[PDB]
């Protein structure tokens, strides 16, 4: 599990995008980029040869939702593993997101221990 894949971080709110840039450099983790919203996640993702998503729920250019679908379509795509913050904690938005493909899922708030227990186990 290195401590070097390449992970994209998506999220509407900066402040969100750098909290959790740091806990997973707490953890060891240091190659990350940012998105604001999924609409421009995609075409980051689309060529930028990434390893890893984590990504919001909550954003308005294209919900996290169906960013996840869009990376579930692509066929060069499709094997990419998404953590998803977040916002509204109810058991009828994660099963829609685990019927999505989701690998993982964490609610915020969160922290640098919830975190790596939720990553020891996507890659699971
Ligand atoms: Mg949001």
């Amino acid at each position: 599990a290195n401590k070097n894949m390449k992970i994209l971080i998506v999220d509407d709110f900066s402040t969100m995008r750098r909290i959790v840039k740091n806990l997973l450099r707490d953890l060891g983790f240091n190659n990350t980029q940012e998105a604001d919203d999924g609409l421009t996640a995609l075409p980051m993702l689309k060529k930028g040869d990434f390893d890893f998503v984590v990504t919001d729920w909550n954003m308005p250019g294209m919900q996290g939702i169906d960013l996840l679908k869009n990376i579930r379509a692509d066929e060069e795509l499709k094997h990419l593993p998404v953590l998803m913050i977040t916002a509204e904690a109810k058991r009828e938005q994660i099963i829609e997101a685990a019927q999505a493909g989701v690998n993982g899922y964490i609610v915020k708030p969160f922290t640098a221990a919830t975190l790596k227990e939720k990553l020891d186990k996507i890659f699971e």
